[PDB]
Formats: structure tokens, sequence, C-alpha cells
């Protein structure tokens, strides 16, 4: 329906890139620096709604639906990493006129280093990648667990059962699906009876994408952490290798983080790495204090 | 391993990519970006500028992959050819365009028709571009494999990657040797010539791989411009023996495209010049360049774009 959407604390609006039409909410005086929040797959912004007024002490906040997301347009078969960048690059340039920081979780940290690595010259003072799947979300990864072997079994239930742009809509199966799944990482998924609010504003054919490599099929990821140009700080949260499956639990492994870092290290630009081994997925909505901290600490050691 | 043009060239950093580009002109004149066909780099143009800086102010590019610009292993797509031609058109050209494509160049003109940012296309001209044609799953008519496939195969399978192999002289040999109809008149030069030895044939292995535009459908692009077009359709024939196409689109392909854009809502004008070379710019330049300065003559704001 495209018409699902409830009220949120923040005014939201929307901007015409040229094909998407993003939709965005804005906290903050604009006499501070400016930041770009970046939400995870099936997240929204307002998985920032809890953090923002916290960072809105400090910052010029912009948190915004990606494409396929949210408000945002949906736009079948156009799912990729380089579509999601740009549509950000234009937003930076046609919104928010300034330099930005740019934080992400997930998929959006991926899009934070997409974006320190090629969005236009100087769009990006620097990037924070909030336990960011670094390789194990890509189909056939240089190095550890691919995404079949960590976030992978959700994608495929999210297309096998709702279907490219909600075309299939059978959440009832899918919660059975969920529930009777023998992957491990499924194991702690909720599976509400009715569909949560941040999945009925989520096109699954993002998990598709995921889940069949074309996402990242242009934009491998040893080759894009070589290309950043900006300071990186990465947090890596919870993670786990399941001793009956050998699952990946979490965004990536010790080993990804790893060459993660030293990638970056290798393009000359500096790198910060944060282990936070007992915080959730998303710490920005689980304990938005602490990831406010970590974020302000941080931004406070860049160069003006 | 460049060489020389008539035209100075200048780069500017589009953030990953650095496009290289020649303009010529006042930018009195209406704002022309010029899009070469796959293996050609700007100065594909160069004969055919002196004519359009007559009455354009003319900016003609290196795609990335290809001339003076950024080679980017891995990451040959449609749409980030066309999102660096949105950027260039932010950074250097700043007004609205009309754009000018041939082959792979007009795929990226209908590109920008409806994907740049809001206001900076005018309007596209996708000379002999192979819509549908140089798609792996197009939705109607040939795939690349039966039309301009098999000269791409070869660029990967004896040039490689960033021209990584470089196998000229087996290159040459298997095209010789090729079962397509398509390859009968391709030119097998003893040393490889000065476009190819400026291509990054990685542009070919996505081609034929189905990559180049696996996230860019050709029906649902061409459903989503929102300028005017014309389309110049040069010469085509289907092979009767093996079916092969031999040009850049059928005419099935060509009846289509004008469809969805009409179903669009925009202006589409279609000119069939069955009797000419893929690359006319080239080729007849006082041909191609009367058709374009004519055709933009009835655009909208053709005025207001004269200072």
């Amino acid at each position: 329906s495209r018409n699902i959407f409830v009220s949120h604390r923040f005014p939201e609006r929307q901007v015409d890139l040229g094909e998407v039409v993003m939709n965005f909410a804005e906290a903050g005086s604009p006499d501070n620096p400016a930041l770009l929040l970046l939400p995870e797959q099936t997240g929204s912004w307002w998985s920032y709604e809890p953090v923002m007024g916290l960072l809105a002490e400090n910052f010029h906040v912009f948190a915004v639906d990606i494409r396929g997301q949210g408000r945002s347009t949906w736009t079948p078969r156009r799912y990729s990493l380089d579509n999601f960048g740009n549509d950000l690059v234009r937003f930076i340039a046609l919104v928010i006129k300034r330099p930005v920081v740019v934080a992400g979780n997930s998929s959006g940290g991926l899009l934070a280093a997409w974006l320190s690595a090629y969005a236009m010259p100087g769009q990006i003072r620097a990037a924070l990648c909030e336990d960011a799947p670094f390789f194990a979300s890509e189909l056939v990864p240089a190095y550890g667990h691919s995404v079949l072997q960590a976030a992978g079994p959700a994608f495929e239930l999210y297309r096998d059962f709702l279907g490219d742009q909600w075309s299939i809509g059978d959440w009832k199966g899918f919660v059975e699906a969920a529930k009777a799944s023998p992957a491990k990482a499924m194991q702690l998924f909720p599976t509400p009876d009715e569909a949560p609010q941040n999945l009925k504003e989520y096109d699954p054919e993002w998990g598709r994408a995921f889940f069949e490599g074309t996402v990242a099929l242009h934009c491998p990821h040893d080759r894009m952490l070589s290309q950043v140009k900006t300071p990186i700080l990465i947090t890596h949260h919870a993670r786990t290798i399941d001793p009956e499956t050998g699952e990946l639990l979490g965004a990536l492994s010790d080993l990804q983080a790893e060459h993660a870092q030293d990638i970056i290290r290798s393009a000359g630009v500096r790198v910060d790495y944060q282990s936070h081994p007992d915080a959730l997925h998303m710490m920005h909505l689980f304990d938005p204090a602490r990831y406010a901290e970590i974020l302000t600490s941080w931004s406070a050691t860049l160069p003006a």
C-alpha cells in the first residue's frame, strides 16, 4: 500500500533526488557539524529516533530512509550498494550542502564506508561503521563467512514469504518458517503475530539482493575498503561462532574485522577499532547513550 | 599510451573516477554532453566537434574504463557510468545539458534522462543505441549473445580485464576463426588500434556476462525517462542462417523502445537511417551534426540556453 506509516517525534521531509524521493528527519541546530545517520537493513530513519535527541546536543542530524525503506521510493530491480550510495551523494549535495560525518549501522555502515571511498570530493569528513558486516554480507567474500553462513537465513525467508515489494505478503508463513528454521542465527528471531512496523516499511527485495549476491556484486568489499579516503571508526559488537553449525552470529568475525582494519591501514587513512563484544547489533537503538558517547568522543578527535 | 588531439584535454576528480574531457565552443550556446560508443574515447567525436562547437558548448568525455579516465576494476555497471556523468554535469558544466551518446553511450543518454538529478538533462539523443540487444536477458528480441557478444567474449578471453592478458595475436586469430556472422567484418589489424589500447576490456566482460545492466533492465529504464528522446536507428540486418543481429538493435527492439517511451508520456522522435554506419558521428560527421542541431532547435527553451 505504501500507506502504512505512523507518527514520530521529529518532523519528516522528502527530497527528489532524480529517481528516488528520499524521506528524512532532522534534529539539532544548523550551526553544529552535520551528521548523516544511515539505518540498518529493515530499519527506517527512526531506528535513530531514541538517540537523535542526544546527538542533537552537538550535531545537525539528518536521519534518512534509504531507497527501498520507509517513505523513500521502492525501486524494483535496482537494489545495489552503488545505487544506495549515489542516492546519499545526491542527498548531501541537494539537502545538506556541507561536509558530513556519516554513521551507519550494519548495511548502513557498509554505506558509510562506501561514501568514504566513492562520494564526491569533500562530501565526507569521516565515517562511523557501527557493526558493519564487511565480508560476511558478501556471497563470496575475500575472507571468512559468507552471507549464506551468517545473516542470509532471514533474507531467504523475506524473499520466499514476503516477496519483492511485499508482493507475496505471507507473514504467517514467514513466522512458521522462521520458527522451524534449522539456522541457529534464527533462534532469537522475533516472530510476532503481526509484521512489525519496520518490516512493513521494508522492501524485501533488499533481502533477495543480499541473499543472491547481487547487492554488492559491483562493490567487492576488499576493493572498497582499499579505496576509503577519510578516517574510519569500526565498532564491533557481539559475535560468536555457533558450536553446532559453525554459523556466524553477529555482523562479522574477528578475522573479517582484522582484515578490514589491515586494508584500511594499507590505504593510508586513519582507522580506529572498538570492540564492544557484549553490545547488541543495533547499539544506537538499544544503548543510545553509549552510542552517542562513542560517536561524539570520536568526532571530537577529527580535524576541523 | 595516449596521443595528441586538436582540443585541449582536462581532468576532473568526480570522487572515484577522475574524468578526462575536451571542451569546445562558447558558454553562450546550449551545453552539449557527448558520450562515446564502447571502445571509443572522447575523440571518437574529434572530427565532428568543430561543427558542433559552432552552435553548442561542447563537452566530450572519456567514460570510466576508457581513455584517460580511471579504470575501475569490478565496477563496470550502467549505474556507475551514469552516476559519474551526473557528477560531471554538477561539477564541470553546472547547466542543464542536451546529452548525445552512441551505442552504449546512447544507453547512458537514456539512463541520464531517467535517472539524473532533477533538471540536469534537457533531452537525450540515442545514436544507434543497443536497447535490449545489449542485455543478457532482454525483454524483447535478441540478447547480447546473439548480437555484439562475440567480440566482447574475445576481448575478455584474450585481452583480459585491464589488459591483464594482452594476447592481441590470439585475439586476432580467434576473431578470424569465429563462427559468428557478426565477426565477419571485424577489423583484425596486426597491432591493437589506439582506441582499444585506451579501452579496459572488462567493459566487454560486463556486457557479455550480463553484469553491466543487471541492475538496469532496459524496459524499466525506458519507462522512467523524463525528457524528450531522439532515437537514430542506423544499419541493421538479421542473418537468415544464424539469426544474428548485425547492427545495434532490431526493428522489433526499436519499436518496443519507442512504445515504452511514448507510454512514459515524453516526446520521442525516431529516425531510421538504414544505410548509416554505427558511428555516424565519426563516419558521416556532417550528417550527424545536422541531425543533432536541427533536433535541438526544436526543443523547448532552446532560446533560454543562448546568452
